[PDB]
């Protein structure tokens, strides 16, 4: 109620955020849907995901140096107004002159990220918004629309004023965001409760949730395939969704 009671872990890799089992055809294979077209799509969407992240989250910029969480570096930056100051002027490339010179970026991808969560229209302008939803329709069209059904859960929690959900990731942390901005996934996730599990693992990413949560709330994970008394929820199946949010609505979870 006032404080988190319940805590949701998703790990929507395999079939959302890392979606490799497209690219690699056995997507097409396993559901007995069209092999060509399933490669396709998602060859053109990580183009636009990483044309995003480019364009706007400096992506090129923090390749290298893509850390765990947002918040990280906010230690060494000095607020200041920087609509003025510009980003490809400056001795950043490939630290307390430097290290200063990297939150800032990551205050303004926080900027772009809660300013644009729900208006990614206003970030990549149409035709490109245009582009992007007759793309994640011809991929829903496949998978029988699993992230909009995987969406009405998020929202489920996301509602409960209890409950939370959070996103661990094996993505670095700059396409992980601009998957969850273009995919529809800003509302119901909120960006400091993203964790890239990339430089460390899943396990340092599970301890620094409980961390900042504490222990008085219940952790759940909800993912697919594979301690710390968290339940696991393996929802492979496309039914298996229907049951979790049939327990959701009962409120069994
Ligand atoms: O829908 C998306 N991923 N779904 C993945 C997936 C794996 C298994 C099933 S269930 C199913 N699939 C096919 C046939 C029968 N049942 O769905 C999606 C991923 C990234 C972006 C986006 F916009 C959408």
């Amino acid at each position: 109620d006032n404080e988190i009671e319940r805590v949701f872990v998703w790990d929507l890799d395999e079939t959302i955020i890392i979606f490799h089992s497209l690219l690699t055809g056995t997507f097409a294979s396993r559901y007995g849907k069209d092999t060509t077209t399933s490669v396709r799509i998602g060859l053109m969407m990580e183009e636009m995901i990483f044309n995003l992240a480019d364009t706007h989250l400096f992506f090129n910029d923090l390749e290298d140096c893509d850390q765990i969480h947002v918040d990280d570096v906010s230690s060494d930056d000095n607020g200041q107004d920087l609509s003025t100051y510009n980003f490809s002027a400056d001795g950043f490339h490939s630290g307390v002159d430097w290290m200063r010179k990297l939150a800032f970026r990551y205050r303004r991808v926080k900027e772009m990220y809660n300013t644009y969560k729900n208006n990614v229209g206003g970030l990549i302008g149409t035709p490109k918004r245009e582009t992007w939803l007759q793309l994640r329709a011809e991929l829903e069209a496949l998978t029988d629309l699993w992230l909009t059904h995987s969406l009405k859960a998020l929202n489920l929690i996301n509602s409960r004023p209890n409950c939370v959900n959070v996103l661990v990731t094996t993505t670095q942390l700059i396409p992980a965001l601009a998957k969850v901005l273009l995919y529809g996934l800003g509302s119901v996730f909120p960006i400091e409760n993203i964790y890239s599990a990339t430089k460390t693992g899943k396990e340092s990413c599970f301890e620094r949730i409980m961390q900042r949560f504490g222990r008085k709330a219940v952790y759940v994970v909800i993912g697919d395939g594979v301690k710390h008394n968290m339940p696991f929820w393996r929802i492979s199946c496309h039914a298996d969704l229907e049951a979790l949010r049939h327990a959701l609505e009962l409120e069994y979870l």
